[PDB]
């Protein structure tokens, strides 16, 4: 059974893993290291030797794609979409087996004595209010049934024993408690946050599997064990067994703080809003614990990494519904959901417009896409150099644009004209049949794929690089 | 085991089947009386004395819903959800009982015997160009797969054994022939087709099962038993061992006629086109054969309240997808697919707008669907006092109104400004929620649900009408 300990020495023995032993400060420093290790695409990164505290501070550990595959047990990126096709079917579901003992608990204070301060929370921006907890595994149930969800959260720390629960309204930690608010007026709701669990359950947290389902059960699937869990000392919640540190507490029904301003993945500062106040009653450790820690800002970031690797996942759902589409891509630099491009086979005039209004309705994770590219399967998704050559060959502008207006829209995004609400463009570049133009279209050039082939077997071998 | 002659009995049974008596000419005057008593709602019909002819003639057998739900083995039209939701899990399926013999080939006649003339087949509308089946349940296989596609082609007479083969290209029966001429080339294609099976086939094959799947296997979940079949006598395709007459022979590779002009579904002639004709080798039947006939026209016709059934059906698919949908309905006028009234439990702005491209998306029955209208769940999508009310209250027509244009159309749609490419029209008649208006919105009127319930209940004794 690979804790997260296992993970980070296979990673070392692969030279994927590198230990910093100079003083570092989790104020703004680790932020600007790891930003240039990840555009670099290097390895991960462990601080031995944070400014001011004894706990080892642990970064950039999914800032490649190869290492998000590594962390569900697999070789390479490619074999994400047969996680994929796994997710297709869940739309008997192993549940946790409960440990009566576990190495998150072997250090343990509460009450009085808990001190957030004596963990080396990160920085991220010069201008974000405080520090900010970002790699926590929020659990939470709901009133209504047994299933437990985990989400990513980011915690602002406002006090020794208080963080700021950062989840939008639409995450299952949000909607668990604004229904045990009218279910169970004026009760305390508990909550606990795992940092540093198993990689298997940080990515099942971040997989977005229906909200009926555990995602304990799913990383269960990826690990093809059952994630070890264990009960937590204040609530009925249960938090992986191999977590570095846990905290646990409530949420005081009413109680609220001002939140932010920080550093978005988009690379702009998202301005102060309000959300609930979580009261750290207890924090649970191993010894020797490591901090799992993070960053968002301009992409790419971690984030926008993990959302790379997860579009793999994606691509056989789309496929099963639209068999039409040979590959749909997500660029990180469009803030990982903004843009999209989707190449097809296509099959009929028009053939265009139907798969932009799939991407835009047929999953959530996309209804939100404010661009769409649509191109023939000659073009690589993936490639700038193919997609602008597709843009600027094969549309009229005009005729093959498609505009909606008074679409629902991110409402942090401030280029929309209202909060909530904005418009969205599909560019129909693919190349035109009879009916959607009169003219002689051109031939594209295509390349023998036997002089390809031969050209891969020699490649080393002439060591042009 | 039920085949069509229980099933007349049944209806018999509950007067629901009208015996004609009277000389009725298959010629024109058969689809005037059945337009009257479908358009009344009136029983199915059974001709016993077609003028110049022996075999009785059966007509708008499946004209009002409720018979469309007993051919299933159902009550009443709401069970049809229940079929939904199979036909949501199918995307082991039971294979069709093959009979050593069967009632459909105790009568049976070849080579130079064969007149299709000696069939009571019926010419629809004043300018048709000629005689037409249009009940038959067309039998194929393709060169790569087992599967047997069952699909409801129309056949124009064109001699005493030839007929025209019109199916449209994205038919199976169409894609079989095409891939047989690829694969064997100037081999004849053998086919079979299959006139008044029991009514579990016959709605089977009217049925969009997915085209991997048989359409005997749909019929078998239907009836609650395997499909009885037999092999024909000249090929190795198996027909309902049920049936009442059974054309056998081949498609000879190039052999193609003028088709039509003929009436269609949306109220029209279809111009002349050419099909592949179908050369009858053998004609089977029962002892005492009826010939089970139809027509298309202006709606509402049989095709059309089919249709409406089978709507049923895809709610749930929809409402799995999209589980705001409360309702979704394709009326009848609008020539069953063109326009859909879809009502939801809108959760935020801009919502109607996911939905209408989801309609446009996600099943390809929807595909080419020209008018969409969203609504909010206090409309009954079924009554246009309700719809035209939320149009006329809830819309300002130029900021609510979607227009997207070369999409695909239906190449028989004469209205688009091309063959095959077209645009639609949504329209978003949903209450405005705020940043969608800036107007105080109106609060409508709600009915007690405690009054209706006490008038349903005193109703008939009330004795109004
Ligand atoms: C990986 C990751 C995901 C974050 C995230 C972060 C990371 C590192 C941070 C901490 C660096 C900064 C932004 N975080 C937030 C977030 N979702 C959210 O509602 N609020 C957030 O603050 N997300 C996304 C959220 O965790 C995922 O969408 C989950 O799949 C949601 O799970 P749920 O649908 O079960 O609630
Ligand atoms: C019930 C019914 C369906 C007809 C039909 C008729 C009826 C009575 C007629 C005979 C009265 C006049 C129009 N017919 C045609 C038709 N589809 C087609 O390609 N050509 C047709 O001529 N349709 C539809 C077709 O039979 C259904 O779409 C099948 O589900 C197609 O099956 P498939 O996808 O397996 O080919
Ligand atoms: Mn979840
Ligand atoms: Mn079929
Ligand atoms: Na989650
Ligand atoms: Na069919």
């Amino acid at each position: 059974y690979n804790d997260l300990r296992d993970f980070l020495t296979l990673l070392e023995q692969q030279g994927e893993l590198k230990r910093i032993t100079l003083p570092v400060d989790p104020h703004l420093e680790i932020t600007e290291i790891a930003d240039r290790t990840l555009r670099a695409g290097g390895p991960a990164l462990l601080f031995e030797n944070p400014k001011g505290y004894s706990m080892p501070v642990l970064c950039n550990l999914f800032g490649t794609p190869k290492r998000v595959a590594m962390g569900m047990g697999q070789e390479d990126v490619s074999a994400l979409r047969e996680v994929g096709k796994l997710l297709a079917f869940l739309k008997l579901n192993m549940p946790t087996k409960r440990l009566r003992g576990a190495p998150c608990q072997q250090k343990i204070v509460s009450g009085d004595d808990v001190d957030l301060n004596r963990i080396p929370i990160m920085t991220c921006w010069p201008e974000d209010a405080a520090p900010l907890i970002t790699w926590g595994l929020t659990v939470t149930r709901g009133p209504h049934k047994e299933r437990q969800n985990l989400g990513i959260y980011r915690q602002q720390l406002i006090g020794k024993n208080k963080l700021i629960m950062r989840w939008l309204s639409h995450r299952g930690g949000a909607l668990d408690y604004q229904e045990w608010c009218a279910a169970h007026p004026g009760e305390r709701f508990p909550v606990s946050v795992a940092l540093g669990a198993d990689p298997a359950t940080i990515l099942g947290a971040v997989t977005p599997v229906p909200d009926t389902l555990s995602e304990y059960a799913f990383a269960g699937l990826l690990r093809g064990t059952k994630t070890e869990v264990v009960k937590c000392i204040s609530n009925d919640l249960e938090v992986p067994a191999s977590a570095e540190i846990v905290l646990e507490g409530y949420i005081e029904q009413g109680e609220t703080a001002p939140e932010g301003p920080y550093g978005d993945h988009t690379g702009y500062y998202n301005e102060v809003d309000s959300f609930p106040v979580f009261t750290v009653t207890h924090i649970t450790q191993r010894e020797d614990a490591i901090y799992h820690s993070t960053y968002t800002g301009r992409p790419p970031d971690e984030p926008a990494v993990l959302g790379v690797a997860l579009n793999e996942v994606f691509v056989p759902i789309l496929q099963k519904q639209f068999p039409e589409i040979v590959d749909f891509y997500l660029p990180p630099e469009g803030c990982s959901y903004r843009l999209a491009v989707v190449t097809i086979k296509k099959q009929y005039a028009g053939h265009a417009k139907r798969v932009m209004m799939g991407v835009w309705s047929f999953l959530r994770q996309f209804m939100y896409t404010k661009f769409v590219i649509v191109c023939d399967d000659d073009v690589n998704a993936r490639d700038w150099n193919d997609v602008i050559w597709a843009i600027t060959t094969r549309m009229d502008p005009a005729r093959d644009t498609v505009l909606v207006e008074n679409t629902p829209i991110d409402y942090l995004d401030f280029a929309s004209p209202v909060s909530g609400l904005g418009s969205k463009m599909g560019l129909d570049a693919t190349n035109k049949w009879p009916g959607e133009t009169q003219r002689e279209w051109g031939r594209p050039i295509k390349k023998d794929p036997d002089v390809v082939a031969h050209i891969d077997a020699i490649w080393d071998e002439l060591a042009i690089f």
